[PDB]
DNA sequence: ATCGCACGGGTGGATAAGCGTTTACAGTTTTCGCAAGCTCGTAAAAGCAGTATAATGGGAGCTGTCACGGATGCA
């Protein structure tokens, strides 16, 4: 996979809703990763590595 | 021819026993030969204590992403 930023989604991870959760993701050549993501309350979250 | 029969001589035959001669199958004596084991000696291996300018908090390349259920365990 090429480095850079990459946006995707999931279809049916939370089965009790049926909603779509979008996530952003920065991928470097060398270093830590950095994900942004949504949750079924429409809040924005961050997990590093 | 031709041939037995007999008295008797010579023997062959069956054990048996004889003779001097050169090695067995019994048992010990002798010497020589080389070890396997013990004792030893020391040069090598093995182990131990110390070294006084000053020195004071890792991360160390890890993980790169699969997704589905059950039980667990806080809240």
């Amino acid at each position: 996979r090429s480095p850079g930023v990459f946006f995707d989604s999931d279809k049916g991870k939370t089965h009790s809703s049926g909603k779509v959760l979008y996530n952003a993701r920065i991928i470097p050549y060398r270093g830590s990763w950095l994900d942004f993501e949504f949750d079924p309350k429409d809040n924005l979250f961050v997990r590093i590595d």
